[PDB]
């Protein structure tokens, strides 16, 4: 899979 | 909100 | 295009 | 996280 | 299949 | 424009 | 609804 | 940044 | 495949 | 159109 | 919820 | 990355 980065602060990962 | 980021060069913010 | 980064590891970028 | 609403009936949260 | 809400006003249901 | 609703917490409303 | 367009050749809308 | 267009009527320009 | 059109500046196609 | 194959339950097809 | 598919090597369903 | 896969016939890859 994948992870994406964003700001939500503090930086998580969105698994795809 | 979600902060996504990409080079556009510069890096942006993409606001969700 | 933008270019997306996700972690795949390595990072890689992701062409819009 | 966002939360995102649907219908499946019952009303689901897909979180992002 | 999933109904997803929003505001068009009315509100609307789409459909995936 | 549509409005899609969310939970971020507080309810908002994402315009496209 | 928005409707976006695409080339498919013909034009096409893509209704949301 | 890119624009993407859609038909609202009129033609609108979705931010990205 | 679909063609999608964006500006990205240039009017540019995103294709799918 | 494509058309996309997802579970829904049965395997159906979305068309974009 | 939708299953979508894809090959990542293994098929594996992506759940919405 | 993932190969996400459709019909368009033949049955296709999208590569992310
Ligand atoms: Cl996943
Ligand atoms: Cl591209
Ligand atoms: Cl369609
Ligand atoms: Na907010
Ligand atoms: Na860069």
């Amino acid at each position: 899979a994948l992870v994406f980065f964003a700001e939500d602060a503090a930086i998580i990962g969105l698994a795809v």
